[PDB]
């Protein structure tokens, strides 16, 4: 087993198509997440709706059909197969940012503006894991739209916008248990534009997602010890554990963490652990 | 020692756009010379031109707006928010690199956001198109300020009774340090590129080609492998089957032919198999045609 050679300011978000630009630990250390993307176990195993590539993350595509209001896409994988309403929660690579509004920009698969933005709502016709959801735009899209998410906004006014959720889809990927003895998961945290945080937390930088799932290591402990180290001085700057579920760990330092470590680390493999092998802090 | 990445190729992500690959083709005119700065690195993982590391950084600008007597431009940073610095690149890495033609890129401004925070930056390359040394004018029906981070949305012809062209790359300056030009490399080659959809208005197709996968290009600076050999010869498998559907070269300047069959060629395909590595050939090993 290995972990991408690649810095951290120099991996994609999981989540949102986004650079990662930091590292930190939860305010409140015992919180649960489900994220349904960037999950993958250390096997190769994606979970959830994980796609493989960073340009499939939080993408939609879908063929325009007429509602009862106005319109809607009957979804399709991003590839333009269809979907079968069967064991993921939605197809591959469909944004998990839940409880807000979601404002896609799409373009039919040209003369003109090509582009339509599809504002969806997280209400009733919300149906992903059946493969349909409602929209309302400006422009006129038709046809087969494939479109990446652009923005998220509140589901109403006055309400805010929590990246940590999830959607109700109408295989989902387990939740994320902080397992406990001061260790706090790491949340990998990206710049995009949220109205009324502004950062999206993900728990694997996708290059891990698609570096397990190209690799097929077995995993050989219970979990892998990894270093954070300075590609430049060549220094180790802190101690992190990987689980075979697929998520990092470390002990952040009272009043700190891996929020306060340079964002241009490169996580190396050290070696296999046992599940309760004591982190020096971070 | 070298290896591809064991990724089937539908899973893969153009290295010029922000889209997944499609398809593979050859281009019509097999004697083609192409100059893309997105998508290049050596077999090593020297990165060239413009290309950047990950799929989440090709085509994307980042920049603070200023204005002028005249109108507005950026002044681009690096997609980190970091300086730029004219040194030996074309532009900032990731910068979108398809020439000859209007680009609309949708940004937002990086930090508290309220109302619509896109603004579509639409930029000609005319004169102010001057991304080496280290600006771009744009104009916007929005109203962006400070510090605008955002990714090409779509490309349009710079005149009305212009096309796109997709296989073009900018004039970036005045010397711009460009990834070196592509020559097919003889022997009956033709060099394979990589498609994906995209909205190409007025476009002879909606497709942009590139010359690696960029889950290659970050295979190969993870890797650090030496060279060698002149070329690396890959199979083309079938993952269910197991079975070799073509041979391929990989050079160690970063690209990679077949030799196509007469009227055809690796866009006859099927597009869910997998490159591997099979061993280190001579610069004159003759492929089995595709
Ligand atoms: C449909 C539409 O055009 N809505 C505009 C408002 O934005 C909507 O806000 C609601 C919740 O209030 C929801 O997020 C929709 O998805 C948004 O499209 C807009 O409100 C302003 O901008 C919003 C994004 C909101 O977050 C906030 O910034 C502000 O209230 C209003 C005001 O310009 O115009 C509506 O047309
Ligand atoms: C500034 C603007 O919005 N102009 C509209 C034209 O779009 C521009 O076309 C020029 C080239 O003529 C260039 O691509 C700019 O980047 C575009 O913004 C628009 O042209 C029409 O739509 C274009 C996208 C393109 O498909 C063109 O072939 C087509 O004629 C015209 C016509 O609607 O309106 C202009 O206001």
């Amino acid at each position: 087993l290995t972990v991408p050679n690649i810095p951290l300011n120099n991996l994609a978000n999981s989540r949102v198509p986004a650079m990662i630009n930091k590292m930190t630990v939860s305010t409140d250390q015992n919180q649960v997440v489900q994220f349904q993307n960037g999950r993958c176990t250390l096997e190769g195993q994606l979970l959830g709706t994980t796609p493989v590539s960073a340009s499939q993350v939080a993408r939609i595509r879908g063929k325009v059909f007429s509602t009862a209001s106005g319109k809607g896409l009957n979804l399709t994988e991003l590839d333009g197969t269809p979907y079968h309403a069967f064991e993921s929660p939605a197809p591959l690579g469909f944004p998990d940012i839940g409880a807000c509004d979601w404002h896609v920009s799409t373009f039919k698969v040209l003369s003109g503006d090509p582009m339509s933005r599809l504002d969806v709502k997280q209400n009733a016709p919300f149906a992903p894991h059946l493969g349909s959801i409602e929209f309302t735009s400006d422009q006129d899209p038709t046809g087969d739209q494939l479109g990446t998410l652009a923005w998220v906004s509140p589901s109403t006014s006055g309400a805010r916008v929590d990246p940590w959720k999830i959607p109700s889809y109408g295989h989902l990927a387990p939740p994320i248990f902080p397992p406990g003895f001061g260790e706090a998961i790491v949340y990998f945290m990206s710049d995009f534009p949220i109205v009324s945080t502004a950062q999206v937390p993900c728990t694997l930088p996708q290059e891990f997602v698609s570096h397990f799932v190209e690799q097929q290591a077995p995993v050989r402990g219970e979990a892998a010890l990894l270093h954070y180290v300075d590609p430049d001085t060549h220094r180790n700057l802190g101690e992190f554990k990987l689980y075979p579920d697929g998520f990092i760990t470390c002990v952040p330092n009272t009043g700190g963490g891996p929020q306060n470590l340079p964002t241009n680390g490169v996580f190396v493999f050290s070696s296999w652990v046992s599940r309760y092998y004591q982190l020096k802090p971070v």
